[PDB]
């Protein structure tokens, strides 16, 4: 439908909006260019492990590929439904994480093409918790806002995307590669990566904490639906991980012939940690 | 609705495709930061103006503020469209555009807050034939595509978009701010500006350029349509040049004080010129 007018004709941007601000930041922190990143190292240390080692790495990779495009497609209801609001400062913050996304699924892609499985099918590692999230309940709640934008869905489309997928585990997934490949001298070429992609992630999850927090703000009966909506997704989060557990715990060659005392209990509290504190960041008041 | 499946985790991204090449063009082309151009010149040379001389400059940055701000908002149905039909390159490439137009809209906005005329509305100067063109023709085609991305919808948007708003209109508009500013010595800033817009501009109207041609080449009777929707657009395009001619003609003291002789003629040739060389870019086989 028609623009009735152009706020940066009519007036400014409002320089002083917390998205513009965050806009500016993502600028000035988002320059890396993944076609940079030397992957030699990564296809010799791909290359040099057995068979059982390869596959140890490859379940967390295929969580990130399927994420990463996942919310690349997903994000662009959300910035339409803004869009649509005249919330135009918010909306240039959005071009930054829409293109942030766009390079982790190349970040990820091009390490998968450089250490040879790029013709390997990792759907394989996708259970039916993890297909819940991102290949049902994710979609369904950003679609949902092409033609309800109302408080409500807005809530539940940051809460699944940014609270859960990246606020949950997304920042669990860079701790875990950390935590295994870091101690390893593995792969530095996607270590390198990954603490690019847990820069950008910090302002995707300040988004989502904005977005949240100004509709609570309004009427503060959407701080239990914000509580609700995290705790539906809980037992899909943990089902993932726990599958995730399971598999690490089945295929230990890895972690012998780098002498890693992997903890998944601690990686699983991590989690907990991470679902908890998210809550947190939201007030009710 | 559901994701069926991710590329990047059943195979990899197509990197020989022309839109990941556009791609990886873009980020290593698209580092400019508006927010660094020093206006502090420009702030210097408004305020030396008289109020004849000021004038004359705003009609043209009250066509690009709304014009950036209009392909700023209505890019996201574009990308949904390709996005759907699984155009994964497409969509990466659409994340650099997107950014562009933002940055675009940011740096008009900052040209205008730093000499002094962010408070003015300049929606005056948007005539009839503007308004058709970018406060309706535009929007309208480019949200059908949320409910139709046919190959006539799809070539339709393309064309209003990147042949006619940026091929035509904002290419004649890159010419025109230099052969009268950059010859006046006037306003370094917002020309440094320009000249990088101008750079993304070529990205954008290849974007076009493909989409359009590889639905031609899919069928030859869809050139028709190209020109079809070509010529529909044309009498207000001329309408918009003429109108801004005119408020040229009638307000000629910055013209004089410069010793600019603005060649009027000319500048109707160049945007005659530009719409002929958007058809012949489109080859009917
Ligand atoms: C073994 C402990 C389990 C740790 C949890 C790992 C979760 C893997 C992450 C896959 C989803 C990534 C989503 C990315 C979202 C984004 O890019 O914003
Ligand atoms: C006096 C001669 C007329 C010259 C034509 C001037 C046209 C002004 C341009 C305004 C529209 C700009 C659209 C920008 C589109 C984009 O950013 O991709
Ligand atoms: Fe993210
Ligand atoms: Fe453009
Ligand atoms: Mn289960
Ligand atoms: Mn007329
Ligand atoms: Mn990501
Ligand atoms: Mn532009």
């Amino acid at each position: 439908v028609h623009h009735d007018g152009f706020q940066t004709v009519k007036a400014t941007i409002d320089w002083e909006h917390p998205m513009f601000k965050l806009y500016e930041k993502a600028k000035r922190n988002g320059k890396w260019n993944p076609a940079d990143i030397d992957f030699s190292q990564d296809q010799k240390d791909f290359a040099s492990l057995t068979s059982e080692e390869k596959i140890s790495a490859l379940p967390l990779v295929a969580g990130f590929s399927a994420g990463d495009e996942a919310v690349t497609l997903d994000i662009l209801p959300m910035a339409h439904a803004l869009a649509r609001q005249g919330r135009l400062e918010d909306v240039l913050f959005l071009t930054t994480f829409m293109h942030d996304e766009a390079k982790h699924v190349e970040m990820f892609s091009r390490w998968q093409q450089a250490v040879g499985i790029g013709q390997m099918d990792l759907s394989v590692f996708h259970n039916d918790h993890y297909k819940r999230i991102f290949y049902e309940a994710l979609p369904e709640a950003m679609n949902r806002l092409y033609a309800d934008d109302s408080p409500e869905a807005v809530i539940r489309a940051a809460t699944v995307y940014n609270m859960i997928v990246e606020g949950t585990l997304a920042e669990s997934g860079y701790y875990t590669f950390r935590q295994i490949y870091k101690k390893a001298g593995l792969f530095p070429g996607l270590l390198q990566g990954i603490d690019y992609l847990n820069m950008d992630e910090g302002r995707h999850i300040q988004f989502g904490i904005y977005t949240i927090q100004r509709i609570v703000n309004e009427d503060e009966r959407y701080y239990e639906l914000f509580i609700r909506y995290m705790d539906e997704l809980w037992p899909h989060v943990i089902g993932y991980v726990d599958y995730l557990t399971e598999l690490g715990k089945r295929q230990q060659q890895l972690a012998r012939t780098y002498a890693l005392e992997i903890d998944y209990d601690l990686l699983r509290h991590y989690v907990i940690k991470q679902f908890n504190l998210r809550k947190k960041q939201i007030s009710r008041t």
